[PDB]
């Protein structure tokens, strides 16, 4: 996309989970599940504002527990997040280090989602014991997932993209150059 970022549709993905998403780099929190995705796909950087990942919504599923290859199952559920939150590169190198000279972390996945354990999505998706997963994801209508936006947090906030088409396409725009 614009800027170099790295925004599928579809793909394979890791995850793990986070607390605190009330302030979240799109500008906007939400009462649904939410997650942060990394910077490569996120369409922005610290401090830039919200990116094109802003409000869109993603079906995910865990398949593979890397940090216990021998766990056949079972896994959580799939879940629906609204993507509000930027996982940057700096400070999340072995998850959201992606840039655009090296596209995968050091788990081998191309994108990167931080489910936010807040508002509960973590805990339908993770079993215990397994807090990192890897898997797929799919972007989806926002039919699809159940909450309502916050407020704006500060001007520039959006969470447009919960009424845009599928990628490629444009909503809130990203911001800046990718990571290389």
């Amino acid at each position: 996309a614009t800027g170099g970022y790295v925004q599928q549709a579809t793909g394979q993905a890791s995850f793990t989970m986070y607390s605190g998403c009330g302030s979240p780099a799109c500008g906007k929190a939400a009462s649904g599940f939410t997650a942060a995705i990394n910077q490569l796909a996120f369409g922005s950087a610290p401090g830039l504002g919200a990116g094109d990942a802003c409000g869109r919504c993603f079906a995910l599923t865990g398949n593979h527990d890397p940090y216990s290859p021998n766990y056949t199952g079972p896994f959580g559920q799939t879940i629906v997040v609204k993507v509000t939150d930027l996982c940057p590169v700096q400070g999340n190198q072995e998850f959201c280090g992606q840039t655009t000279s090296n596209p995968t972390n050091q788990h081998g996945m191309p994108f990167h989602f931080d489910i936010c354990e807040d508002t509960g999505g973590s805990a339908k998706f993770f079993p215990s014991g397994h807090g990192a997963l890897t898997g797929t994801f799919t972007e989806v209508s926002c039919s699809q997932w159940s909450g309502s936006d916050g407020g704006q947090l500060w001007n520039g906030a959006c969470l447009s993209g919960e009424t845009a088409p599928n990628w490629p396409s444009t909503a809130c725009g990203n911001k800046g150059t990718a990571p290389s």
